[PDB]
């Protein structure tokens, strides 16, 4: 009953104990993520006298391989940053430990849905909320980099954590899934809520997918709940749907997985399959978002900043970053140029 000397269990994790001392460096002090890759750990550095967040990979060459794709984006990531302007997680150093690849990540603090669930899911300020989507635009614009041109590929509220906690500077971690401008080796990518319809139409994919999901996760973060929140693919789309309309004709011509979603008529046209929803593009984001009703539900009326064109221009911006069609979707460059930030 032991496996890797018995420093490992039966799910190939290491075993976290608190106060364990590694390589006379890394004071461990105790497990605060957790996930496929493995575990992360909070610990204290000694050379550099500060607190690190330890991500501990799983010792098998699945994990193993992954990791070190993650490493390699990580670093070329770093090299282009130099100063860290671009809210990019910081790579310090990474390690073998134990038949463990470990990474050294900077020490950030709450994720964006640990914000979300402190407030009952009920959302924070459109000031606030600009700060993280101008932050995040300058990530992606950062991703968008020729040499870089990084798909984050899993974008959401609690990849996104803040450094401190009394500031709203961000950083965007995990790249585990980070796909790397490519041809479409993989199908099922990005968490459901923040999947783009090219992706859940089976359709070609590239740096627009990260775009999609800030989207949904600007709108999460000042309502509170998810935008999109399907308990599958089908529900998904029809979700999407019932806000955005039905995709365009062009788009779904091509797309593989169409009739998974939606009817070809004799017509030539495109409607929905059968299952609870509403009529096509009749949840308008502007309702969504109480744009002429005091914000959503009505929990922001008075306060500054949170005017009709305030919340006017908040959604035409999320609107071009909803764009079924990728190519016309807006890009990082011009989504900052945009009169919600000015
Ligand atoms: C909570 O502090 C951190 C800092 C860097 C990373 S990187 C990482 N990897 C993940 C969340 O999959 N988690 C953290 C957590």
């Amino acid at each position: 009953k032991v496996y890797n000397d018995g420093y490992d269990d039966d799910n190939y994790d290491y075993i976290v104990k608190n106060g364990e001392k590694w390589m006379d460096r890394y004071e461990i002090d105790s497990l605060i993520g957790k996930g496929s890759f493995g575990q992360v750990v909070k610990a204290y550095d000694r050379v550099e006298q500060e607190w690190v967040a330890i991500k501990i990979i799983k010792n098998k060459k699945a994990f193993l391989n992954q990791a070190q794709i993650e490493v390699r984006l990580l670093e070329l990531m770093n090299k282009h940053d130099t100063e860290m302007k671009y809210y990019i997680v910081h790579l310090k150093r990474h390690f073998m430990f134990r038949n463990h690849l470990c990474l050294v990540f900077e020490m950030l603090s709450y994720n964006l849905y640990d914000l979300l669930r402190n407030t009952n899911f009920r959302g924070v300020s459109l000031n606030l909320t600009r700060k993280f989507a101008q932050q995040m635009c300058t990530a992606l614009l950062f991703l968008a980099t020729p040499e870089l041109s990084i798909i984050h590929c899993d974008l959401k509220p609690e990849n996104i954590l803040l450094c401190n906690p009394k500031r709203s500077a961000i950083k965007i971690v995990d790249f585990g899934s980070s796909c790397q401008l490519g041809q479409r080796i993989y199908q099922y990518i990005q968490s459901r809520f923040y999947r783009s319809p090219e992706v859940l139409l089976g359709m070609p994919y590239d740096l627009a997918i990260d775009m999609w999901s800030l989207g949904c996760i600007l709108v999460e973060m000042h309502t509170g709940e998810p935008l999109f929140s399907g308990a599958n693919e089908v529900d998904q789309m029809n979700k999407i749907v019932e806000v955005l309309g039905i995709p365009p004709a062009h788009i779904l011509d091509q797309a593989p997985k169409a009739r998974k979603f939606f009817e070809k008529l004799p017509d030539g046209t495109w409607n929905l399959k059968k299952t609870e929803y509403k009529p096509p593009g009749t949840r308008k984001l502007h309702n969504i978002l109480g744009v002429e009703t005091g914000g959503p539900g009505g929990r922001r009326a008075g306060e500054s900043g949170h005017t009709v064109a305030d919340y006017l221009k908040f959604k035409d911006l999320i609107l071009r970053m909803l764009d079924y069609d990728p190519k016309t979707r807006i890009q990082p460059y011009y989504a900052l140029q945009h009169s919600f930030f000015k």
